[PDB]
C-alpha cells in the first residue's frame, strides 16, 4: 500500500511557534481578552516545572477575559497530496499542554477542525470550558482523528484560556507545546 514511507518522511510538528519563541507569529485570529496574551519563561510565577520536553522554554499566559489564538495548517503546502488525504485518511494527531497558577484558578478551552478546500467542517474535536487543575500541574490534551472521510485539506487548531478570579494581569491558563502531526 506503502506509503507508511511517504508519511514517515513528512512526519513533523506542523504548528509554527508552539511555545512562544517567535512571540505571537504564526498565530492568527488572536483574541486579546483583558490584558491579552503574554509569553513568559518556564517556570512561571507560582507555576510548576514542565518536566516533559526540557527543550520547551516558554508558554503563553492568558488574562482576565478569554484569550484565544489559532492556526490553520494547509495540508497540501505541508506535503500531503489530495489523493493521499482522500484515500489513506492518515491519522491526524493533535496535542496541547495547559496549566494554571497556584494562587488563582483558570479555565482552558480547545477546538480543532478538519476542514475542506472551502472551509466546510468535516471533523471536530472540542473540550468545552475546562477547569484547569488548581494545584498547578500540567495537563495533556490528545486526540486522534481517523476515519474522517474524504475532502480534508486544512486543520484549524484553536485554544484559549482565561482566569477565574478576574485579576489585572496574567492569571489565566497557560498554554504550550502544542502540536498537530500527520502520523504513519
Ligand atoms: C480586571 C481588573 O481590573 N480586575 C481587578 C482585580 O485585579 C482586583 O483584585 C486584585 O487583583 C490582584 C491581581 O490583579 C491581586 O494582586 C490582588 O490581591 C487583588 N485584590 C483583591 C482584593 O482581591 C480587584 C479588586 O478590588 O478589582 C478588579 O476586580
Amino acid at each position: 500500500g506503502s506509503h507508511f514511507y511517504f508519511l514517515s518522511k513528512r512526519r513533523r510538528n506542523l504548528l509554527r511557534n508552539p511555545a512562544g519563541e517567535e512571540d505571537l507569529e504564526g498565530w492568527s485570529d488572536v483574541e486579546h481578552g483583558g490584558d491579552g496574551w503574554k509569553v513568559e519563561e518556564l517556570p512561571g510565577d507560582n507555576g510548576v516545572e514542565f518536566t516533559q520536553d526540557d527543550s520547551v522554554k516558554k508558554y503563553f499566559a492568558s488574562s482576565f477575559e478569554w484569550c484565544r489564538k489559532a492556526q490553520v495548517i494547509d495540508l497540501q503546502a505541508e506535503g500531503y497530496w489530495e489523493e493521499l488525504l482522500d484515500t489513506t485518511q492518515p491519522a491526524i494527531v493533535v496535542k496541547d499542554w495547559y496549566s494554571g497558577r497556584t494562587d488563582a484558578g483558570s479555565l482552558y478551552e480547545l477546538t480543532v477542525r478538519l476542514l475542506s478546500e472551502n472551509e466546510d467542517v468535516l471533523a471536530e474535536f472540542a473540550t468545552g470550558q475546562v477547569a484547569v487543575p488548581e494545584d498547578g500541574s500540567w495537563m495533556e490534551i490528545s486526540h486522534t482523528f481517523i476515519d474522517y472521510g474524504p475532502g480534508v485539506r486544512f486543520v484549524r487548531f484553536e485554544h484559549g484560556g482565561q482566569d477565574s478570579v478576574y485579576w489585572k494581569g496574567w492569571f489565566g491558563a497557560r498554554v504550550t507545546n502544542s502540536s498537530v502531526w500527520v502520523e504513519p
